[PDB]
This record gives structure tokens, sequence and C-alpha cells, in this order.
């Protein structure tokens, strides 16, 4: 059941912004690890004396990496005279965020019809304002409200190239890497209490609970009208045999924040071949692969969707498979992206639900918790 | 003239420690960019609840990358019960360093006969203490004094594997990258006033001025007895046509600090081929190459040392060449390693001065300032 209750017009995920200590090194590591190209910059060379921001793209996926310069470079500026290209940026907020949480997502940005209206409707419906709407070069409007922890939901709307003041990156410095990743499928938060977090976000967005279908967590998924913006939220389950990975996150992160980004691939097998080739030479590592048990049990579950060859290809790459009543999900998880056992990445590809493909086809892997436990015990 | 006045027994450069916001991403970027392998770690997986430290090696070159965890993880510890593997580490100092200076070198570490004695003699001769000698597992002694800015000179001495509490990195996570880099040749500081900086450091080390042979700077080089530890120091020259790059450094760095690390290659042509292949796919960029003028003028200067083929190889890779009365220096400079126009890397190879090769053979490139200016003007 989809009541289609969005309180303003939402289009798609627009970008994810990481707050960094050094944007250059994180951006270069991510570019090589995920096969994303450098497409835009805003930094000293573009006249920005406040922050360094570098944009990576793969398909429609946009990752922005931002770090503060010395405040002394901009000490004479005021907000009317700022050289920052993202006017919500604040030196103190960024340093406090990074010192508190380490490397992680500051902003989940969605494109909307009218960012000013989205901001106003959100705050009228309980959203905690973070940065008021500001029009950039009479062309783009950006506004921010609190999502959870120190993560903001950023609204971006375009009258009619990333943001004003960003310059497209020179061809020589823009190598056309591509491992097949094409868009952000969902962005997941960890919170101490699910109930209040859901009530808050659903309260100011009108996002509805996305219909789905004892190991660590409870969760629910909030979704826009066409279910293309998907925001799952997790809470820990305490008192269990193995300590909840949600609680570990909250401890190492100093509270709520973004847990994982799930990146849709147009060919998950090529993406994982390319990413695993680079794991030990600057890229990303992946979670330990499931026992061959798990793949011996895949035939009975998805043998009508994947061939024996396509299944054996899952086993060599460590890919997980789950299934809805509507579609099939192929998924795999990286190890944490930085020093702390906090944020990680999921690579996914969805099979089925053709009409274009409807959002969330095949779910989020709920059935893979039970399947993995059974495999582990029976090994 | 070498008075051999070291006040304690100095061996070689031991390691360089970067203070980071996220050690993982900087270490992975540097590993791929410079061809250094992951060889040791001290982090949560080794019981260290205080800091994450990752060691990269290439030959005898050791780069250590360190970042703080949340202080909450170790809030119950005191120094007698610390889980830190580097007992000089302090959360507040590290966060203050990184917020002030951005990514950069905290420690220039040299191996000595007796770190306790080196510390005592240094402080008795004017060194400002930073961290007193501490014996690690009855096996290694480490001590630190101030060098310039917030950079420390770290003394390490071994009774008889990097440091106690570090674990060697698993073979699967340790890819044997190697682009030919073999050791640290020199480490260079930028200061506002050369005179007082030289008097201070030479005062507590007994290092002597290394004999050498109007564009931005003045400098001098301090050297150990066998001139294998080489510490040049730069100051700005004000009032010039083009603004001094030393002054730009001091402004963007918030004061004195380490300007460049010069890394000796056993085959600079292979190193630069490998590094330039990776510039746009996560590695390091290089300064703009000199005009072909410069290479047209190389024949008259070093045609007795390099063949026409070896010279043309310099031109395609952008390598600079200078010459002493004793030897020849091949050198090239990266663009800044991170967001700020502060620290960068030099790759070098030295030809001549055979006896082993004596330290500093061919100088530091003093003659390349005049040669580059002449080339530029005449283009
Ligand atoms: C992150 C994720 C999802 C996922 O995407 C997701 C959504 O999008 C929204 C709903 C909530 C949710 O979870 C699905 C399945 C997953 C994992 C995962 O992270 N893991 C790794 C793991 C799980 C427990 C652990 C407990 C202790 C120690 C390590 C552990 C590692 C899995 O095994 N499955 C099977
Ligand atoms: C860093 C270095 C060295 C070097 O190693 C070194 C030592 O070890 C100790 C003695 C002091 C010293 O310098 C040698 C030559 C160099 C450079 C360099 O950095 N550069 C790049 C540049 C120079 C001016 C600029 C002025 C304005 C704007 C950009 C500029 C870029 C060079 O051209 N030469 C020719
Ligand atoms: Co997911
Ligand atoms: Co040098």
């Amino acid at each position: 059941k989809n009541p289609k209750s969005d309180k303003f017009k939402v289009k798609r995920f627009h970008h994810i912004e990481f707050w960094c200590g050094d944007a250059t090194n994180v951006a270069r590591r991510f570019s090589w690890g995920l096969g994303m190209r450098f497409s835009a910059k805003s930094d000293l060379s573009t006249g920005n004396m406040v922050h360094a921001s570098y944009l990576l793209t793969s398909g429609d996926l946009r990752f922005l990496f931002t770090a503060p310069y010395s405040p002394s470079l901009s000490a004479g500026e005021i907000k009317p005279t700022t050289t920052a290209s993202i006017p919500s940026f604040d030196h103190g907020s960024c340093r406090s965020f990074f010192s508190s949480h380490g490397l992680g997502v500051r902003a989940v940005a969605i494109e909307v019809e009218d960012a000013e209206s989205a901001f106003s409707i959100s705050v009228a419906n309980g959203a905690i304002p973070s940065s008021p709407p500001i029009v950039l070069n009479e062309a783009v409007t950006i506004a921010e409200v609190k999502l959870y922890g120190d993560v903001v939901l950023r609204y971006v709307s375009y009258k009619a190239e990333f943001l004003p003041g960003f310059e497209r990156v020179e061809d020589a410095s823009s190598f056309p890497l591509d491992y097949g990743i094409r868009r952000l499928d969902h962005a997941v938060g960890n919170v101490p209490e699910l109930g209040p977090a859901l009530t808050y976000v659903a309260g100011f967005t009108g996002f509805h609970q996305f219909a789905e279908f004892e190991s660590g967590l409870n969760w629910a998924v909030l979704a826009s009208n066409d279910e293309m913006v998907l925001l799952p939220i997790n809470e820990p389950v305490h008192g269990t045999k193995r300590k909840s990975q949600i609680q570990t996150y909250l401890e190492h992160n100093e509270g709520a924040g973004l847990q994982h980004l799930a990146l849709m691939s147009e060919d998950i097998f090529r993406t994982l071949r390319e990413m695993r080739k680079r794991s030990s030479i600057g890229g990303f590592d992946f979670m330990p692969s499931p026992p061959p048990t798990y793949y011996q049990n895949l035939k009975k579950r998805v043998g009508d969707v994947l061939s024996d060859d396509q299944i054996k290809e899952c086993e060599e790459l460590g890919i997980l498979v789950d299934r809805d009543d509507q579609g099939t999900l192929l998924q795999i998880f990286t190890k944490p992206l930085g020093d702390r056992p906090t944020i990680f990445i999921e690579i996914i590809q969805r099979v089925g639900c053709m009409m274009y493909q409807s959002g969330g086809c095949g779910g989020f892997g709920k059935g893979n918790f039970s399947e993995l436990f059974k495999s582990i015990e029976e090994y």
C-alpha cells in the first residue's frame, strides 16, 4: 500500500556529501576504488577561500567530498561576501562533525521541484531547520533540515553545472573510470530509537513506510511517492548473544549517523570484478564471503532467476542473493570506508518489477540474515 | 668542511609520521600513488583503542599514517594503562594539529644509538621537550623534541618489528607494490626566520651546515656526521615581484612546518613512469614540466653524464637535472599532497660521489632555480 503522501514534489537522489579532513585524499581513494571520475571542483583555484570540494560521478551517482581550509583565509569575509560555493558550510560545524564522527556523510541531497517550498513545508511539519533556502546565481536553490544525528537532508532545486561556482574538471585530470555503478539506490541511518526517528522524518516529509516481504536490529524504510528515494533507518536490539552492530556503530560514531550507501550497478559482476582487483592497491575491501553452503542453497531459492554459471559467478565474487514476491536482489557489502567501524558501502543490482523498474524491487536483503545464519551454523 | 660535531650518535632516517583525519584513506591513496606496501598496523584490531596507525614501506622508506579515534573508546584509560602503541600520541594534540595545519608531517624520526641519551643531551642543549623517553616492551625507546612549528624530531633506538604493539599486515592485504623508491634523502622545513631556526636545531643536535655549491627564499642545510640525515630549512624573502612560495606555505599552513620530503629512487625513470601512469587514477600529480628550452640546454650542462637517450627520457617525464662539483642530481616535484598548497614530495636520484655514495651528492637543486627562470624568460 502506497498512500503517496509526500508533502512536496520529490524527484531523485541528487548527491551525497562527505565531510572530510582532507578532501583530496578521500576523493582520490574513492575515485580509484569505485570507478568514479572527477567531474567538478570548488577550491582555491576557483576562488573558494573557505572549503575545498571535489565532485566524483559515475552515471547519475554524485559523491561530493568537502574539507575546510584555515579560517584565516576567509577571516575578512561575512556571509554576504562569502567565497564559499556551498553557503551552508561552516568551518566550526565541519571540524566538530569530523572530530566527533570521523569521515562520514554530512548531507543526503535530494532534488525537489522547489527547495524553498520543501524547506518551508518541512519546517511547518516539524523539521528542525539547519540552513535556510539560499538562491545561488539565480539558478539553484539549496536548503537543509536535520535528518538524524549530524546528518542533514539537503533539498536542491533547479530553475532550468553541479552548483554555481563549481568548475568542470580539466580533461587531463579527469580519467574516464567506470566500473558500472549508476545511481544511489538507498541511504541508511543508524539511530538509538527507531520509533521517534521514523515519526520525525515521516512527519515532515510525508514519506510512507515501504512494504517489506532476531539478529541485531530492527528497521523500517521510508519512501517517496514513486519509491525512488528510499531511506531505511535501523535501531539496535539489546541483550542479544552477539553484540548488535548497530550499537557498535553508535558507540564508534558518537551517536546516530549514516550507516551505508547502496549503489546500483548496471552489471554487479563487472563492478565487483573491478573493485576486488583494486582492494589491496588502494580500493575497498569486502566483507568475508559466505560459506559455499550459502551458494549450495542458492539453487533452490533463485535457480529460476540465475543460471548455474551466473550462480557460480556469485560464489567467486562473494555476492549475496535475496528475493521478494516481486523481484530478486543481488548485494554485497564493503568493509568500513575509513578508520572507524561505522559507514560502509553496499553494491546492488535488482532483477524484476518491470513496468522502467519500480523502486526497491526485491527488498533490502531481509531474508539474507536468516540465510547467512543458517549457512554459518551448518558449516 | 665537516666538523663532525653531532652531540649523540645518529644513524639514519627511520620513519615519517603523518597526522591525519582518516589514516585509512590517506594511507591507501599514498600506497597506490607512490608504490608502497602496507607492512604494519596498530588499530582497533590490534587492541589499540586510542589511535589508528598504518605503516607503508618502500625499501627503507617508512611512512606512518595516524588518526585519533573517539576519545570515548579510551576514556577509562590513564597513561599507565594506555592501549596506544605510540605513547606520545594525544587526542587533543592530534586534532589541534590537523585542524590548524591540515594533512602533514607531525614527526621526522631518526634512529639513534640511545634515544634516552639523545633526548637528555638535546634538552641540555636547548631542545624544547615534547615527549619524554619511554621504553616500549623493554625493546624500543622513543622520545620527541620540538623541531619547528608543530613538527617534532623523534628519536628511536633499538636494543636489538616496526614498534611493539604493531602487527605485520596479512599477506592478502599486503600487495607488493614497488615503483623503485628506496629511502628518505632529506626532509625540509619552512620557517618565518631562518637564523633562529638554524641556531636552535644546530644548537641541540650538533648538526653542521652542509656545504652547497633571487627567487623566493633563503635556506641552509643541517647534516649529521656522515651527512646521511639532511634537514634543509627555508625562510621567505619578502618584497619580491612574485610572492614567495615559502610565505604562501606559512599562510596556508598556519605557520612553520614540513615543506617537502625528498624520496630517493634507485631508478627515477621507472619511478616517474609508474607514478605518472597513476596521476589521474588516484595517485599524485606533478608540477608543470619545464619548457623544451630547459632540455635543449641540458646537453651543455650534463652531456658528459647523461646520454642523448637518457636526456630525452628526462624531457618526456619532466625531470630536472642539476650538478655539483662532485655529482649530479635528477629531481622532480609533485603538486601538493593534500587540499592545502603546503606539503609536497620530491623524487630524486643522485649520480656520483662514490667511495657507497656520500650523502647529498650533487646538492639540492640550487642551480635549477636560475636555469628554470632563464628557460621561462627565453621561451
Ligand atoms: C547492511 C545489510 C543489509 C542492508 O542493506 C539493510 C538495508 O538496506 C535496510 C534494512 C536493514 C539492513 O540491514 C542487508 C543484509 C545484510 C547487511 C549486512 O550488513 N550484513 C553484514 C553483517 C550483519 C550483521 C552482523 C552482526 C555482527 C557482526 C557483523 C555483522 C555483519 C549482512 O550480513 N546482511 C545480510
Ligand atoms: C623544492 C625545490 C627544491 C628543493 O628541493 C630544496 C631543497 O631540498 C633545499 C634547498 C631549498 C629547496 O628549494 C629545489 C629546486 C626547486 C624546488 C621547487 O619547488 N621548485 C618549484 C617552484 C619554485 C618556486 C616557485 C615560485 C612561485 C611559484 C611556484 C614555484 C615553484 C623549483 O622550481 N625548483 C627548482
Ligand atoms: Co542496504
Ligand atoms: Co629537495
